[PDB]
């Protein structure tokens, strides 16, 4: 067997070698080919067509090139072909974990599904991995190409998952940290997942991507840094990392977040909810698994993909009737109606237990206008968007190290103000979005009256389009104006 | 309501009236979302994820365009709001009538489940079309923008599907014929649908696109031509107009005609066939159609989609088994093996009809050469392709009418010899590619002496690898070497 | 005469009309073919080559584009092909001040050659535009077309450099204010010529922009603004309002003030300094004028263009010796050396008066290191750049109208709490570039010393190479650790 | 001293070897800054503003990434540092030679000015490459890096401009044959140069390139042909190689060839040919020489740019007033008028020693026309142009090794009927186009008239304007009706 070249409309031409195509060529890696990258968000741009396998595809490529970048310019590192291809299969199968419509899934409909339950897409990688290795019998093409299984394993779930659990990890020692920064960085989130996923979305979205990986490749370097070889950025680079995260928050505000993507999201999640007792999936020894318990089983859960929304949509049973209405309205376009944004205001930050009693606060705001209509809790939805730089209320970086030119082994730190004034002074952020589920004018009206002084009574930003959707209420709040 | 902007990778900002946002939010339109434009393609490249909707908005983007542009230019024209609108929704809903993996249900599988009938998916269009307005009350939408449905929607459908049977045409008058050549044009294949095809497939297959379309708005007019008003292209452009045709070529030569995105549409179509006794899909009145009969009823087309694939592959009917176990070879990459591709020479033509023996001549051949294995007739697929330019064998520019400079009302022709004598001297050719259904080694080897063999037989083109596949027969013929 | 079709690499067809063609074709405008719009930065980035006639030719296309679209979208507007034509003029002129590299010439040359002169490209575009007027008998030829050349003469100036001085404009009233915002906006600096530059820049530099003008032009209406109709924006737009000028940040931080593009620039400017004494430029009535009195003529100026550049390089006359040789050792790359960054603290502002004053200091730091030389103020360059977002420490976007999707013909603001907390809290700052030009490596190393310490002394940031470049001299300040 | 990493809007991030760099930064590399790649052509096209400078940047980027992958895919070919950075320099340096307005100097400017000397732009790279290493002292430096200057200097200047004068070469042996098919290819036209310009020309002019560079260099392979080692094509990239030839006969005919960029450059070349006499440029010790025998003295011609055409425009010598006007006629768009275009027929060809008598032949041609004017010999220019695929009568494909993957060591022929029946059937063919230097409406009328007559009468191909153009002179011709 050979090596195989895939032209890629981000990447041009990948060389995959001949271990990488069998690992592709599993049902567990061409499941990828059914999930949508961004979900609900292709509903919003049409361009947004491209699924996690072609994604996956280019973050194995990357990882490639930024390992062997790094071996090339540092003999020193002995960076081996059995760590290069170990990246590259790290990087081809992060994203093996996914479920029907990516972030949907893992974000909103296994935490409802299975509160109890701790599920990631990283875990579910790591489990999707260890099934494609044993139901393909992966373990001794790898050893025919130079690799240790047992160590070799380990080391790409360890990229995957990070420590399995001083050092932490098995599959690699200290000298070769570095190692565990390319594919899925722990430390400071700069990683060719993001690398790809920046590029790949902007091409569909049609919005361009300002953010240069092949820079920062060539500006790459290993150093000692606490005891550990560790990535460095030359430090001249440090506003390209900076603007790196800004383009990935862009990204988040022009698309991921979409407000419509986002409701479309929450109705998809609503449709699975219902449809859960009814829809069957076929996992080992001819078990029956439900969308919400194939994770439980990975040869279900390879059959777990975007198709059971069509499942759902053209299903003539009764039981899955409720399910396969929402997904109707959705394909008629009639969605829960969007009211507004708004933020809070100062230290205070919305608990994710609190995210349950505010649908209930809105309707039990009492605005001083006549309304025909009454809404109660069920009527709305509140949507609570974290916005950060990947590390919570951190800079990430802070967690970044750097070189100089007059001295391209010695690691250095680079603060914020030695940098730039106009940088962010936060790192975290939240925003508030409220729906409305009754979608008639009159409805709509009351909706917007709640909502507003809703966000007064609790000293909420003031939503942008206030004075005109409700211009009764704005007045009252002096700070407003 | 009001009208929708769309964020387009290939158009930016798409602006679309109330009446093509309703017609577009319904199941029959929003069903294209489910069907990928290259079918097969996508399995080779990966970044061939796009789907017949966002290429529907295109097209009719792209209409609009041109028959704005004409009716600025040229007022005298009376091109109305009304129009317009009419070009827009031709443009929207011309693949409508499309099957899952697009043409590879209209090309080989319909054919081979339905001989006896003729399906285009032109036809389909139009049933869908008729279905969307019945089915979403559309008629009532298209009066209150001022449309008059009775004349329009034949219009619309008319130039979708040409005349539904001197000017032939009862949409519109033959002051307005012109209208007719944006979204399909039946006299020389210039229109909106290439248009936005060309660069939306380049945008994803990551090979780039050579025809300006804008430019050759710019440079449009309409003339009289035989007491017709017809667009008519500046002399100039006669060069980008040949290689507007030679990038169609090029697209097909590179990825539409892959030879591995052929045989995996191959591979789709026999599980198809082989499924289609047992897979059910529910049509009106509860009734229940199959595969290949769903395109009788549009209820049930409605739901026929590339879901059906996974459909399939996920089943656990026993009945389905051999359908299924189709679709996990090709999961598997276990495709059936190209053995070459050949041409017939001189005057010789395959016709259709002869299509069938051929499998059977290939295993008639008698290289030779020591075989340990022989192989039958149904071991191979000889799958033949018509390359052209659109109207068979001729040439579309001899089709076009120009204008110059001088005389800009004034219709002319241009003939090949007034632009390049480096141009095609022949418009249309067969491409011969056969597969071999068993792919161990020495059966591979066996199919390459027999498929060299028979080209020798034919006097068919030597295969470009001919003397190093089968080096022992290759010297037999003399006018190979 | 008719309408010229120009193919441009950012616009793509760009439509002349008439009396744009004449404009453009004279020996003022075409002068522009010879200016590059970067200067010295086509020295660090070798895709930068372009000059400020296409630059010239976009903004008048994109200011086409913008009139436009307001006038189809709000006929009530009562927007004229006059006041389009007038608006395209505007857009085409605004660079036909322009000298020598371009911001070097106004930024360096003249505030140095010409302290006592107020001298802004502006200014120099409304001369030049008269000159181009009066020198090819433009006037009949506005007249032909519909325009009236006093008051339309007059709104052209005006739109370029502003009041020409309750309303203070003549060109047209208070009705038509919203004509003012599009080729030179003085309220927000919300402009087409930006929107040009950015894409035209990032496509030569070989960085990507991630504005799109194309989708702000969509949103954009005119909206009643106390008493005045002003164009405003869609509320939703906001965040890509606030990103526009993110990059034009980012792209002086990239590209326009690289540290060394600067350097070069100043090397050139030295250079032009020593040479003005003896090149002589022919201008009306057969008068000499110098590099530096060329904008007191408008025919001399006419011939004043980056082929200073040459003459002063392809020079033999001892003269020009001191200046030909800078210019040669740009060439050899023998560049004065750069030595680090740094910015103020707090309150501190460094003011314009101070300029000189700054390297003397950097000589007069003692860093009680021991040094092989002593370097003196004359070898020190301190070059201050003022980084904001156009409108020193204002926030831009508070003078920014927005409009609502509930009430389009409503105008509201929008605060920057209101959007987002991660947005910048200051929006000017200053950067402290120093170099060196003394280039052997004691010199340099000495350079270093003295920088590090006239930071430390000054309470200045700390360089972020400070602890490799003087390790002795960083640990002293208590701050920086 | 270090590498250099240039970004370039081509090929991104560049890096140039210490020794790459140290030739780069000369007077007479740096030259080509101040020298357009496409003359004219930025007259016509805006966006073509890019110079020889940024050009053979990426064209040494090019030849570095080709000789790379070969030696990294075939460790047995040998290839060594020194081959790699002798490559590298070769492609770095063969556009050294290029003159004012690039072709326009060796394609129209010499052979008019010195019609007895033999000048190519490869020989004129050859001269200032040696100029540009004995006066910056780089031999010394090439032996630092471990170059061999005797055999490496004849080697890159060999790969530059062929044999200096059986194995024709004395820098490296038939071993390393393919080398010398990177930078210039001598057999079949298919090297670097041409990819870099493809790319470049495409970037700037706004046309989009379809060849796609990368995919050729992933399947190169070198393999024995006729006991040399030459590089080798996978043999299904042979539709790739044809559409190479066809992209560069796109380019020509869109842009290179365009009617108006070949008249300029033909005015430039007469104000040039008028000036000559009075142009003095400065060489070796002192002395003078003139545009035309700049090429003697490299001294000199390192001083020879673009910039003449500067110095000729804002001149003020009364000798120089009639080069001058031509120039400033172009600056008003006063060009010679385009008349039309035809082509021999049947075998006919038109010679470089009959070009003189063809405008005396239009003028001699008597149309049976009525006219206001009398045209004569001196009125017409007659420019012929030659499009061929590089090889004049031949197929460049023909002189292509290809290989197969069954086989990838064996090379071996591919003919063009085994190909595509749509291809090219000649490959070189001769356009005239004609134009007058009086540009009055009676005298373009005659113009056309006369040149329509000499067509006839020639037996040329019909003008596609020629009905409309004249009307009573197409009807008398019975081939063209
Ligand atoms: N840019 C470009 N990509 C192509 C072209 N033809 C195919 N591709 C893409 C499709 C695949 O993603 C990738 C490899 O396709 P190939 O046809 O070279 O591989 P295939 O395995 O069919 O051929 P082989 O097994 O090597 O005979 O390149 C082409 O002409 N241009
Ligand atoms: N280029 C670009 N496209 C965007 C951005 N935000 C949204 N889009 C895309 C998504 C859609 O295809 C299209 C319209 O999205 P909008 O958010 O403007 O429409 P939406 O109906 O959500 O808002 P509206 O109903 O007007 O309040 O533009 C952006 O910031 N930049
Ligand atoms: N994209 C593209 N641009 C072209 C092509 N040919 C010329 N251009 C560019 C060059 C100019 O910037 C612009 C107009 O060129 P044209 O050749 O159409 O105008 P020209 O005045 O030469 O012809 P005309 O006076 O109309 O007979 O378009 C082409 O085939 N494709
Ligand atoms: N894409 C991109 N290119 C940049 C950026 N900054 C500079 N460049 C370009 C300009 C040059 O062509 C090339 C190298 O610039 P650098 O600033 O990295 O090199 P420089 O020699 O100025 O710094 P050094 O000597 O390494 O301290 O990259 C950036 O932020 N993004």
């Amino acid at each position: 067997d050979t090596m195989k070249v895939i032209n890629d409309p981000i990447h041009g031409h990948i060389e995959l070698h001949p271990l990488l195509v069998r690992i592709i060529d599993t049902p567990q890696f061409q499941r990828l080919r059914y999930i949508k990258q961004l979900g609900g968000g292709y509903y919003v741009f049409p361009g947004a067509s491209h699924n996690r396998f072609e994604h996956s595809l280019g973050v194995g490529y990357l990882a490639g090139c930024l390992v062997h970048a790094l071996g090339e310019k540092q003999p020193e590192l002995q960076i081996s072909e059995r760590d290069v291809l170990c990246v590259q299969i790290a990087g081809l199968c992060r994203n093996l974990g996914h479920g029907p419509f990516s972030h949907m899934f893992d974000g909103r409909f296994i935490p409802l599904a299975r509160p109890e339950v701790k599920w990631t897409h990283e875990q579910g990688s790591v489990m999707m991995f260890e099934h494609l290795i044993n139901s393909n019998g992966i373990k001794p093409v790898m050893e025919q190409y130079g690799l240790i299984p047992e160590e070799d394993i380990c080391f790409i779930k360890e990229q995957i998952v990070g420590p399995l659990e001083l050092w932490p990890y098995k599959g690699r020692p200290e000298n070769k940290s570095f190692l565990y920064e390319i594919v899925s960085n722990k430390r400071n989130g700069i990683d060719v997942d993001k690398w790809d996923y920046f590029a790949r979305d902007c091409h569909h979205l049609g919005i361009q991507n300002n953010f240069d990986y092949k820079r920062f490749i060539k500006f790459a370097r290993v150093c000692e840094v606490d005891n550990e070889l560790r990535i460095c950025a030359r430090d001249k680079e440090v506003g390209n990392l900076y603007d790196m995260f800004h383009t990935r928050n862009s990204l988040h505000r022009r698309a991921y977040q979409h407000k419509v993507g986002n409701i479309i999201d929450t109705m998809i999640t609503d449709a699975f909810l219902k449809a859960d007792d009814y829809i069957e999936i076929t996992g080992a020894g001819g078990k029956k698994y439900r969308i919400s318990t194939a994770i439980d089983d990975m040869e279900a859960y390879t059959k777990l993909t975007d198709n059971i929304f069509l499942e759902i949509l053209y299903s003539t049973d009764p039981k899955l009737k409720d399910a396969r209405e929402i997904l109707k309205q959705i394909e008629y376009r009639n969605l829960f109606k969007y009211v507004g944004e708004t933020q809070p205001t100062g230290q205070i930050k919305i608990k994710r237990e609190d995210y349950e009693s505010l649908p209930k606060e809105v309707a039990s705001a009492k605005p001083k206008v006549l309304l025909d209509v009454k809404l109660k809790a069920e009527d709305f939805i509140v949507d609570v968007i974290n916005m950060d730089y990947g590390m919570q209320e951190k800079n990430p970086i802070d967690h970044v190290s750097f070189y100089c030119k007059t001295a391209p082994n010695r690691a250095i730190r680079i603060t914020k103000n030695q940098v730039s004034q106009l940088l962010p002074e936060k790192f975290a952020e939240q925003l508030i979005r409220v729906y409305c589920k009754k979608v008639d004018r009159k409805s709509l009206y009351a909706a917007r009256q709640y909502f507003v002084q809703w966000c007064a009574d609790r000293n909420f930003t003031k939503p942008q389009d206030g004075d005109v959707i409700a211009p009764l209420i704005t007045p009252q709040k002096k700070e407003w104006n």
